[PDB]
């Protein structure tokens, strides 16, 4: 079993895609292994670049292919070189971009956290062993951080490991554990912006519809409720086409469903108050109960919302 | 005719286009069959990557040509690699990325449920026979489902089958049928997020917009039903720019309409019950009889639009 | 000149791009004629697939390129294939997938119907001619249609024709004509979502906006207009979004420019029904006359439209 | 000096981008020139096709490179071909599909004007000569134009002139200027559409937000103001969403800016009326006055920005 | 250490992508070195251009590959050449296009500036060293800058320098040090655009909304303050579709955030008025205070932003 050194140079994460839960990694492959001596011109170590690559491995040179499991498309690598060393060492090296897949939970959208992994493995060897895998993900850590869109907490873990392949053909007696070297990076959302520009608004606009209250009539308090209930609409609008798209409700979702039962909550005890006492009273211990008391129970339900 | 053995291994279902009818498929196809044996080194099977595949086939090696028969468009393929057993079979692996296409109905939007189907054929022999076909769709069943936007029902279905070619040359006497391999995954639409973030709202609006009636004056029914108007076309917008585009009506559609046609019949009511009775009599036995009526023809119509 | 039998197989024809006026088709094409006979492996018609096929070319084989005249970039190719015939027939057969453009008025928008042509020639070649085309739309007539986007009228017309380019080189005595096939698909699209979801609510506020005549006051009148006027706004929004993008008005569009007209001249009836009779008398043998009149004032215009 | 006859036919021109200023260009490139006579097959002129043209170029024939220098990444060739004459005249002819660049002026946006261009220039060598250039866009003059977006004034102008590049290698004593082909074809756009459905109806509600004035109360004065307010910030979403991204301000948007303009001013004058008097006096000399002047002082304005 | 000259000429930078902090460049790439001398055809320097060039590189010629640190994906590289000379210089000279990251800072979004940088490196030796770096960003800085987007303000920088790579193998003594060419181009973004159609009305809807204070009746200021709280909305959502998308506040949404503040404060203080006197009075000295003072707040509360 060949013994290969890889390392990863991780140059920037982005673009990431939550519809598809997809993000974008750009950087360098390099692997490292030790085959039969060489000679080379002179005796220093020969370098051969991109399309000179494939005119080695027709006359016979083994380049074993390692794919991304969990990319998304074929990647796209910039620049590839070898490195030929005279004592049988091998070094590969080669830019790439690429789109990488994993499972992705944005439930808790502002504030949410998520890990960008990737999950190298030889595409037809088992009979060859990653040795040690070293990642640079030296993007900083102490340099832009709160203006940054997330968080990087800590250096990228590395765990090399060994998978088995059951459904296999019936010639291998044995063999058929692969090397696959998964790395990982945790970050944690920024959630400066939306809450200043998104959840802060949001606040504001179910606050002053707790103002329907302070209205003196009864024809004052129920048709203000209507254009309260069209802002909570056009809200819920002007969110959802910045935001990102997703197959369920995030944070702000359950504000702006909260939303819509305030308003309809407030429609409901409006109409509640005039017809609720007998001959026309109109229960104004009721209004200027809930005046503030329909403040208060929206923010004990939000606590349960945390439960 | 040659006994094919494929595998299909799918990784990941995404990316469904309604306006196109498409779906992306990620994962690995494996072919295998058995042909004249061969002079390996020493005698382990070889094992022959990417480029250098073209290599064998210029020196002979005859390796048909698959076609997905409802894909669209070329498919990215990955890497791909032979196996070159002594024996004389040989096994083709290819990881790829392709967008397929099914007849698919949307028109019960938040609940239905579709079929992916993949399509696999020789391109160029009949002469030749898929002998059978293993795909191992080993998504989750029972790990994040409430969670994932599709739910897969069972295990995929598969049916090798043979389709006759009439419109051919005229130089084959009987032999116009191929090989096709047809794999179906049933799944079902979660619609968790459309019903609490489009259709819970809508109802609310829908069922606050029968509150017009408990307004006194006939100037407040009529002038207050132009801005319930103006919020059931607001609705129809924020649900058109989030949900996908379609050539036909949904259900959340249908209660638009439903909605449009709530608030004009409650205009004309409300007209109707002003000028309906002699003298500028109001008939207020109907403004309250609908005040409750209105609500309950809705729900009325409501199970027959299930019928 | 040699004989150059061609088919189409068209499997699907769709996204209609209206800005561009272009639309994609997905099938096969195949090519036959006969040459000098040729020794074949034993004697059986002889596959020659992909990458092999241009090894074939650079030892002589003679084989024509066909462009797609109308297309919009280089088609996309699929699997293609060459069988050769051992008494000197040679037969190419290719999947494609390539944007084509042709000139499409979309004025009648929701009503409107197209026709998909194909224009197939040879490159280089007018010593060569195209001895017949049969096509084989056989995509569905009478299976899915009301479901379908696009209603397919009858089978495909075909029409070889020849073409005169006059601005050639100065060698050519009289050898400037080539041989063009040109197969025509009509084709007329559903407008029954556009009806529900669209055109139908846009009647019921154009008619619900006459309704503001039946408002007692006059300040009743002139305010709930722009309210109206606001919703025929935002009405214009709706459509605009969803509905394609195209540099003429289409029908829809004229039903909206109608709705800004009617408002408008309710706002100057209103005004003028006001401030036209002397000593401040409202004219109310117009507000109740053009009640009923303003509909039908509509429906006389909307005739004419139709002239 | 080499002499190089091109020829530029030209199928569509679309696409047009304003916030990167590019446009797609659909057609084909000819060039002829004579080189060393040569013998053919029999003693007519050999067709050469795509992927065999590079083998004639391995084998040592002259075929220089021509860019075009205003293109904005590698256009599209289609198919290619070489016609060799046996008295030495090479014809180079293939269809492509490139964008290219031209700075283009959008500041009138409704009623501009564009001219689209081309320039070819050789990728290497000085000692090279264009001799004429000879451009066929064919495309319609008298056939559709009011249907069409665009309006082609005349036929295209050509230019083939010299440009000196100075910052050079220093072993060129004087050989530093190369043969540019210019192609020039001026198009006027067609307002027609962007006329009826957004200049028209933002008219409309700058001219009805003047109504404002025949309001009696003070009051219904500033109140209404708002709700055109709104319906001003509403029409000027729904032109932005459709119309296109620009570094700057059009013409439709001059008139979006006179429209806040004319309801701030209104605003104002609405305000001023009221406490402008000593003791509560209405200055009603001054709302029927602006009555007609308002419109007025909009009309006076708005031709002084044609100055 | 061979001595390498480059030269980047600069045709347009365009399409800033500021979701993922992007750039592309348009234009040409020159590098000279001398090698040992060579036979050419005669003796003057031979062209070798695009395909012709790798045929040099497999009979042994050297071409170091120089790569872009800063590029996003492999670039696209229209015509190539190389320029043989006898004396032993080479130049080669490459048409590219390609997209650059570098960190930029768009908070203060309408006035901000920024400087395109470039990186370039060799991608596999440092025993070879790039002699100096020209280029030639010649594009305007005096003909149409009012009318473009973007503001050139000097010359660009050039910086070669020296960059120390640590990680690396074993077998290197002292050899980890680059030649790394910098460029950077500095520019301010033109927010006449962004002033008159954005930061304008935003001001004036502002501005409009103190004006809810000179309203006579209670009930008129409150109900009044939620139409001018759902135009904030709108108009926040007219911004944020046509604005770029970023991860942080700009000037423009801290203007919408303090006019939601401004319209919150308004309803607070509307409602704090009616209720802070005994008995009901009305406190007529805050509104008309408030009446000029809110004004004045909001102007003083912005000179601290720019603190």
């Amino acid at each position: 079993p060949v013994d290969v050194s890889v390392s990863i140079f991780i140059n920037k994460i982005y673009g990431v895609n939550d519809l598809e839960q997809t993000y974008k990694v750009d950087g360098y492959i390099v692997a490292q292994w030790t085959g039969k001596p060489r000679k080379t011109p002179g005796d220093k170590p020969l370098i051969v670049e991109n399309t000179q690559i494939e005119r080695w491995i027709n006359n016979g040179l083994w380049v074993p292919a390692l794919e991304f499991i969990n990319v998304v498309g074929s990647p796209d690598t910039g620049n590839k070189r070898l490195m030929l060393f005279p004592d049988g060492r091998v070094i590969y090296n080669a830019r790439f971009l690429g789109s990488f897949s994993n499972d992705m939970d944005f439930r808790l959208f502002p504030f949410d956290r998520q890990q960008f992994v990737l999950e190298l493995e030889p595409f037809s060897y088992n009979n060859q062993q990653l040795r040690f895998s070293d990642i640079q993900v030296y993007t900083e850590n102490i340099d832009n951080e709160e203006i940054d869109e997330w968080w990087i907490r800590g250096k990228a873990s590395t765990h090399i490991s060994d998978i088995r392949y059951d459904h296999l053909s019936s010639v291998q007696p044995n063999q058929n554990e692969f090397s696959r070297i998964t790395v990982r990076i945790d970050a944690v959302r920024n959630p400066s912006y939306y809450l200043w520009s998104f959840i802060l608004p949001l606040g504001l606009i179910i606050a002053a519809s707790w103002s329907v209250f302070w209205l003196e009539s009864f024809s004052e308090r129920l048709q203000t409720s209507f254009t309260l209930m069209l802002t909570v609409v056009a809200y819920a609008f002007y969110t959802s086409n910045i935001l990102p798209r997703l197959p369920y409700t995030t944070v702000i979702d359950q504000m702006i469903i909260a939303g819509y039962g305030s308003i309809f909550a407030a429609i409901l005890l409006i109409i509640f108050a005039h017809h609720r006492q007998a001959n026309g009273v109109e229960d104004d211990l009721l209004i200027q109960r809930c005046r503030l008391a329909f403040p208060l129970g929206f923010l004990a339900i939000g606590c349960v919302l945390v439960i």
